[PDB]
């Protein structure tokens, strides 16, 4: 009744029983109250821009994209959760997105050519230009100075990403146009590890976060805001069809960038004689997402833009959103290693 | 304002430009009414049992799940349409899946064994005793009868479900645990043809519908209610984590069945003639699908009852539900072949 939301708050909600969801469903003025609390929130986090507001707003997103991409427990088979935690995500998804959008300009994505092939010479061209394309966390720290322990408090960080990337692909591709599903569809199996659960990339990915013992207390305790935020955009967008050009640009950022980025970490890892076991994750992708980002950029993006090249506007904006949350995770990331 | 609800309301809400639907959606009185409105045309449709209000309610709910299933227009990607479309589809679910489960017993879901190989066997031995196992559509109508005109209709029908299977199992598959994702994800690269763009499911289905011109006028005017909700309940089970149980059930009996339907109809199909690349969709799955009901039963089903077997029962009446749909489905189209 004239509430402040909190994670707190939607935890109280995950624990109650069926009954009490659908009394809660059927209450509009509760229901109001929620929004209200959620626009008050957003209004904290990104207009007044109180770092604990923000942090807070992240981690009810969060909470609730885990219900989204976890496989329900028994115990809430019951529970009628799509009506109080969608009007919740919508809230916080229109102020998290509507900040990103306050960073891009008319001019950054509207002079792109208007067919696929010239369009993905100049959507690397505007990677290229961004910071977060050649950041000195990778290029600089990570070969000269990086430790166990920074590449420990590294790896939490990027468990707000790689622990779900199948089911962000699986998400992406529903509706596609056939050579975009196709595309994205190898890249998906891929991550499946081509039906080998030994090279499943979520598999290999953990084995990393044992082989620093990154524990999930560990990670709690040590997430930065950017790292969740980054986190919730990746959801945010693979989620909802209406953001699927949005994230053919995000997730094709992410794969072009990878295969540097990586051997960077890789050829560290080895320096510093961390787990050999611990890198096959990394090592991989170094020539998988290569392969990947050339699939991506000639089957994904080139055919889209060619099919529309009006939704070019809208790859561009998630290329620039995903390389604009980079920098700042990757700034805030040097800045607490730094320190 | 206290309005009536059906399918041409929620066209004119997708007809809303985003601001419309900003505007909208913090509107918690507009939501109350919608709301409202959607209660009442349940309980037309499923306790007052009028026909012509169960066909509107799963009009509507089709109407949703387009939205949920296909590639977004580029005229829509900046309209928020979860926080409404998202109370709509809770409500008309809770009603749909309530009216189903009047027709599921508490003794045919209780008594099942609480380990993984012995409760495939229970299951299988379940399935076996519903009519729908051997439905005379199938075993009798298709052999000795069934003309180009009668396959026409019945493929019209058949719309509901075969032409999203890849996207339904790409849905069900987010969150789930590695053995069941491992089968799931094989069988979702089998729709897209592992990777050969010929052989991808939903391609070689629509050939089935050009050989017999199953237009997509033909189908808007000949769809039948059941075969709409037919269609509604995958959709429903696919996309809610909470489903995920039942949806194991529910494609799991569809994967198991599929065989012996098939063959019965692709045998009738050579008997009379019938374009032979016209069912190359359907000899194919008569040995995919039976690859993929053992891989079902013995790598989803049996693998997640031995995890917590509490689940056996979500999986019955995942599977009844199945079962009761594809009853009420088939004594439809062949009540409405026989007149
Ligand atoms: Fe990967
Ligand atoms: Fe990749
Ligand atoms: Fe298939
Ligand atoms: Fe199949």
């Amino acid at each position: 009744e004239s509430f402040k939301i909190d994670r707190s708050v939607v935890e109280e909600f995950l624990a109650l029983d069926p009954d009490a969801w659908e009394r809660l469903n059927a209450d509009y003025t509760a229901r109001r109250r929620i929004g209200e609390a959620c626009r008050a929130l957003s209004r904290h986090a990104f207009v007044e821009e109180d770092p604990s507001a923000l942090e807070e707003l992240h981690d009810v997103l969060a909470l609730i994209y885990q219900q989204d991409f976890s496989g329900a427990p028994v115990e809430l088979l019951g529970c009628e959760t799509q009506p109080v935690l969608r009007d919740i995500a919508a809230i916080l998804e229109g102020a998290v997105l509507a900040a990103e959008l306050d960073s891009i300009s008319e001019e950054q994505i509207s002079a792109y050519p208007r067919s696929g092939k010239e369009y993905v010479h100049w959507l690397k061209r505007v990677i290229g230009e961004h910071p977060a394309a050649g950041h000195p966390f990778y290029r600089d720290f990570v070969p000269t100075r990086a430790t166990e322990g920074d590449f420990r408090f590294y790896l939490a960080q990027e468990t707000n990403l790689d622990p779900k990337f199948d089911d962000i692909l699986a998400f992406m591709q529903i509706g596609a146009a056939p050579d975009e599903k196709m595309e994205i569809a190898g890249n998906y199996w891929d991550e499946m590890g081509n039906g080998k659960p030994a090279e499943v990339h979520t598999a290999m990915f953990a084995h990393a976060l044992d082989a620093l013992d990154v524990n999930d207390d560990y990670i709690r305790r040590n997430l930065l805001p950017e790292a969740k935020a980054s986190g919730n955009l990746a959801s945010c967008l693979a989620i909802s069809r209406r953001h699927y050009y949005k994230s053919v640009g995000f997730f094709g950022v992410t794969e072009y960038l990878v295969p540097r980025r990586f051997k960077l970490v890789v050829d560290r890892w080895a320096d510093i004689g961390l787990p050999r076991e611990g890198i096959a994750y990394h090592d991989a992708h170094i020539s998988i997402d290569a392969v990947h980002a050339s699939g991506w950029f000639k089957n994904v993006i080139a055919p889209a833009v060619d099919r529309d090249p009006r939704v070019g506007r809208e790859i561009a904006v998630g290329a620039l959103i995903r390389l604009n949350s980079s920098q700042r995770y990757l700034d805030s990331l040097l800045m607490h290693l730094h320190h």
